[PDB]
């Protein structure tokens, strides 16, 4: 029975693609807001918004994706008054475009948008104005990272922003990732900046890590990457 | 609120699609595991160690068909945990559990409910806040356990759900230990309203849940004996 009605939060898990997407909403007001939606299970996500009795008022992307498409662009005509949002940064076409220090707001709430690239130009990281919750995109994963040898990624820029950005934040602040391969659903900046064995080394032993991984080219990257330019719209059927 | 919020840690194990839920009280450093699995037991530990917490009990919900627990191998690997499984599921373990029975840990507590019609031996364990409810094969999100295996009812799952789930305040969480639709969480409200299967009558939910007419899953032949002594196989 706490004071305040608590914030609505789910948290959905695109198997193939091991990608979170996001539903925050709040609960007096019937508002809310959707990070990182993929295309293909974005009617089952708007399906969930009308059963919970929440309007969607934005449908947003931590960054332009190269392992999914987005469905924030499918969401605009799913549930009308949606409007996309990404990066300005990320040179993604989108209804809204958001840069560091631009405020998401929702009901009571707001996502605060702090620029966090390095995975690719146009990552954010969206946090809670209560500073609970942070919402790292692949700039910040549990136990790791995002890969930075493409989409004109930098190793050295990923490290500062993660450490100027992300681990400022109250090490009891939620780590909340656009993906995990591991099983993982949820992190803390304590539990990171202490025990990520990639961001714990020094900006030097990163630099040479993230460049010795040498995984190969996704999948989908030839087409993920496009699609999520034009905010999901792709050669129909 | 004073008191240091409840940690919690849930885990996916995505070939299962099985939810382990870790437990703990950041002030007392106690903790607990629901429905551990074996492959990710290693896991499970190393996090464990790396918040810095004691596990006390590695508890299941029922008898597992689809996964094998992984509640033997941490009693090796985190020495001073007990397994717990109810009495019910005639499955060994290191204590038994039945409706009414409360496992502590810190500050909190898990209320178990009997809550058998998937299996027996099913239990769903309410945390004392009434804030959150881990279902086992109970109530799952949107849908429930298949009743036609491990000497299961329909009749009685309907009930269970019923009397002792929906019975919960409406925005108590439910966390299942299965989800094969890419959900994490749902709420007590939400299953009352909108489980197509569970708002329906009890006859006509009998009906139904023996015409799915699905097979039967291919791990059970295994999981099941591993699983009623407390992990080991063959
Ligand atoms: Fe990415
Ligand atoms: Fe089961």
């Amino acid at each position: 029975g706490p004071v305040d009605a608590p914030i609505l939060l789910r948290q959905m898990f695109e198997p193939v693609s091991c990608t979170f997407t996001y539903l925050l909403g709040d609960r007096e007001s019937r508002e809310a807001v959707l990070i990182d939606p993929v295309l293909e299970t974005a009617p089952r996500d708007a399906q969930l918004i009308k059963e919970l009795g929440l309007r969607l008022l934005y449908a947003v992307n931590t960054h332009c994706h190269a392992d999914h498409i987005t469905g924030s662009g499918l969401l605009r005509s799913l549930l009308p008054g949606c409007q996309s949002v990404i990066s300005r940064l990320s040179g993604a076409q989108a209804d809204l475009h958001i840069e560091d220090g631009d405020s998401i707001r929702f009901g009571r709430f707001a996502l605060e948008t702090r620029a966090s690239p390095g995975h690719t130009p146009g990552c954010v990281t969206f946090v809670l104005n209560d500073h609970s919750m942070a919402f790292t995109g692949d700039a910040l994963l549990i136990r790791g990272c995002g890969r930075t040898d493409f989409q004109q990624g930098c190793a050295k820029t990923l490290y500062h922003s993660v450490h100027e950005k992300i681990f400022t934040l109250p090490g009891d602040c939620l780590i909340y990732p656009a993906h995990d391969y591991h099983g993982f659903t949820v992190s803390t900046v304590e539990e990171e900046r202490t025990l990520n064995p990639r961001l714990t080394l020094s900006c030097e032993e990163f630099v040479k890590i993230m460049g010795n991984l040498n995984l190969p080219k996704p999948q989908q990257i030839d087409f993920a990457v496009p699609a999520n330019m034009r905010c999901g719209v792709q050669t129909p059927t």
